[PDB]
């Protein structure tokens, strides 16, 4: 069996930036106390993973990426009370340690045991658990789901419904709950409002889907990629516009189109020009601009503070404001109850081994979410 | 009767920037329809006035400044349904025109009729009601209270309580409502939270009072002027901090002092560095930072969007988010119902003819609020 023994499996390792992943044999150490070893069943490719490949989000290399996933618990360490082997689970990229300031504060979810802020590349106890060619391989956001087995801290893992379709539900681990919560919990979109959503990746489209579930009267979807429009529209966008069609700055276009700005604007791309245009496009006295895309390392925005004095709210959030371990369970329950559908987001299913082809699909505007099967 | 004819009186006219005010004889035209001519009983000197003298807030010159005030209604023009001659009045620097998007929206207050954003120095119909030496003099924020008589549009004037100390209550026209409102209505300070306030002028200490009124467990008051601390402590600040006493940046000191950051920070000064230190000292995952001070003409902050992505909110607000015409009276009522005391703030009362003396007191930290009487 495997419980308590090292596991040897395939995993896609990123040895260098801007280089392909290498499906390698790696040894995965057993769970220490309060840790869980999971067997990956399905994983989604998310833009945050692509940012590490591209050089925009620095994390310690070599690394096993991946964080949007669903799997079955193979073994649990001592102390682990929340998980039992055989339990279906979604690994959370933001832990909910339950004992820090942020975790106790009912409205905050960026727990202090996270590894996004200043990435160590390890698990919470400071150590790694993957070895490939004798060398230690670093973890990513403490989840590293781009491997057939991974070890995750207990506070970073959620037990979900035993009947959950893991090849659909893995989206709720990052992309969907991020997009949808951005609208429903972060910006708190109001019925009848006008919302703009910049970027239509699987997180951008769940933001559209969150604005529609909130009662937004209008949802303008912005993207330089026309092919995304049909899905946006099907999911709730009232209109879709492409910045390259206009001769004047996209915030001016939208201000003119909405009687001086939207009420709620969402940036789900991660570029500075669109984070600025997304601030600008919202109404000067009643707009909320929510930052969802992750910015390129060390870059800055020069804003005039007056943009804010008149009444604008600029905020950002991680995971759609969901406290990870309590939220992702309930959102799967909702999923089961048929409250929403993830099917339009999943455009491709590839075997794990075809991971690089999955990143090529993202890079070409051909895929919204690619799911990788183990 | 004064009515229907051009009044000639005294007004402190600013002819050039960084120049002493000239107390001069000007002609205040009669009210057109939907306008009101008011006799100034008391005027507070507020930081926004000073910025026009400094050159920090550009506005068409010559101009008669002033916007913090209480007076009695001399004549009302035609169609004026809300105030009658003799009615006690506080002119509002931000109108509540009742009909625009911002006015119909229950949460916003920067009515579109405002003359703050792109100041044209006239009343809402695009014309001035003041003359001096065969020259039209401009208005400031459609209020121009540094004149014995001023004409203001109707939507920009509130009928306050018939029995109100007009020498006290005029602070509610700007400073008290802005500072207090910023805390209670914009930041929405929570019971038991910890707030930091940068700048302890008239607006600043009213923010200290608002946080205390909101139930903040800790209120740290920051000011390079050590003499304001006694008042701050008296008004609610649990601690006072002078940036010059340190060797490390004030955010670092405050982050350290407050377990990672303050829950609510208010910048009530208007400098870029303090807007920055104000963003930085509130907790990255749950702090709200509120901009209240007014920024120098065309100066930008280079910020890193990761500062918001972790979860902190950044918002500005005009008038402490009070709908003006509806708000200032309810507060005058609260003052009248013994809810708070403006006394600590009214530091000096001078005859209006000493207005340049009043600005010198401000320019030396002697004064918190100087009231100019008529
Ligand atoms: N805040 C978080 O919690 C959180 C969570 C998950 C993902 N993210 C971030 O969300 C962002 C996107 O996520 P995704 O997985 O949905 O990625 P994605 O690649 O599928 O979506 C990006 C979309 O933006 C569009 N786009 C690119 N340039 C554009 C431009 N100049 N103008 C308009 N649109 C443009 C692209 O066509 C693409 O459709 C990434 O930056 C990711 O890092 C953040
Ligand atoms: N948003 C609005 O609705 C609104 C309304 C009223 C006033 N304001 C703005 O509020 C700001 C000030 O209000 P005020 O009327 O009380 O003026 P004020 O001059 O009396 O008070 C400003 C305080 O800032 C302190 N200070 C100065 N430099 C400092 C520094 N470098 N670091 C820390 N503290 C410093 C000064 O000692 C003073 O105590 C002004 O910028 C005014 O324009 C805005
Ligand atoms: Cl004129
Ligand atoms: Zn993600
Ligand atoms: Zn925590
Ligand atoms: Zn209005
Ligand atoms: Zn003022």
């Amino acid at each position: 069996s495997t419980a308590g023994k090292v596991i040897k499996c395939k995993a896609a390792v990123l040895w260098e930036v801007k280089k392909p992943f290498s499906i390698e044999d790696v040894e995965v150490a057993p769970p220490k106390a309060y840790e869980v070893r999971i067997k990956m069943v399905a994983v989604g490719i998310c833009g945050t993973d692509d940012h590490v490949v591209s050089g925009n989000l620095v994390t310690p290399l070599p690394v096993i990426l991946g964080h949007e996933a669903a799997g079955i618990v193979e073994s649990v360490g001592e102390g682990v009370t929340t998980v039992k082997p055989g339990d279906k689970v979604i690994p959370l990229f933001t832990p909910q340690c339950g004992k820090c300031r942020v975790c106790k504060n009912p409205e905050s979810n960026y727990c202090l045991k996270n590894d996004l802020g200043n990435p160590r590349g390890t698990l919470q106890d400071g150590t790694r658990r993957f070895t490939c060619r004798g060398k230690p391989i670093h973890h990513f956001l403490g989840t590293s789901t781009f491997s057939q087995y991974t070890v995750v801290d207990e506070n970073a893992v959620a037990k979900i419904d035993a009947a959950s379709p893991l090849e659909k539900v893995c989206l709720i681990g990052c992309g969907f709950s991020t997009g949808y919560g951005s609208a429903v919990n972060v910006a708190k979109v109001t019925p009848g409002s006008t919302c703009a959503v910049f970027g239509l990746g699987g997180v951008g489209l769940s933001a559209v889907m969150g604005c529609k579930a909130a009662g937004a009267a209008r949802i303008i979807a912005v993207d330089i990629n026309k092919d995304k429009f049909a899905k946006a529209k099907e999911l709730g966008a009232t209109e879709c516009i492409n910045p390259q069609d206009y001769k004047k700055p996209i915030q001016e276009v939208l201000k003119e189109m909405t009687d001086g700005g939207v009420d709620f604007s969402f940036e789900v791309i991660g570029r500075l020009d669109t984070m600025m245009a997304s601030l600008l496009c919202c109404h000067e006295a009643c707009g909320t601009s929510v930052i969802v895309g992750v910015p390129p390392a060390s870059q800055n925005l020069s804003i005039n503070p007056m943009l804010l004095l008149t009444g604008r709210t600029w905020k950002g959030a991680v995971y759609g404001g969901f406290k990870s371990k309590e939220g992702i369970p309930k959102l799967v329950a909702d999923f089961m109850a048929k409250k929403f559908s993830l099917d339009a987001l999943i455009t491709h299913v590839l075997p794990f081994e075809k991971i690089n082809e999955g990143f090529d699909l993202l890079h070409s505007g051909k895929s919204i979410r690619t799911v990788l099967t183990f």
